[PDB]
């Protein structure tokens, strides 16, 4: 679910996904066109894409079960599904952690749509 998103942000990333990567650069928000603008709007991308090719149950209210063990996040239950929706959050927030050195809100942040053109829309 995204409330378990935004755990997962926080406890890989030590950052929150609502202060940080809510309205950040075309995709990191809500839906999104244009182009990624930068690795974090890229990592935002890919959720997106990946959000978008789960087949079976709903990402945004679905609960997912995981545990942490040998330095990771390991997504389990008995359901294909959730587990799906669950790689895509881990994912994303190990992508949001290793793209920190660029991280740049002051650029990016409430990035508008004009800067995100529906005709530079790239492809998942
Ligand atoms: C999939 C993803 O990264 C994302 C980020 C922020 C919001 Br709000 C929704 C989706
Ligand atoms: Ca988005």
């Amino acid at each position: 679910s995204l409330i378990q998103f935004e755990t997962l942000i926080m406890k890989v990333a030590k950052k929150s996904g609502m202060f940080w990567y809510s309205n950040y650069g075309c995709y990191c928000g809500w839906g999104g066109q244009g182009r990624p603008q930068d690795a974090t709007d890229r990592c935002c991308f890919v959720h997106d894409c990946c959000y978008g090719k789960v087949t079976g149950c709903d990402p945004k209210m679905d609960v997912y079960s995981f545990s942490e063990e040998n330095g990771d996040i390991v997504c389990g239950g008995d359901d294909p599904c959730k587990k799906e929706i669950c790689e895509c959050d881990r994912a994303a927030a190990i992508c949001f952690r290793d793209n920190l050195t660029l991280y740049n809100d002051k650029k990016y942040w409430a990035f508008g749509a004009k800067n995100c053109p529906q005709e530079e829309s790239e492809p998942c």
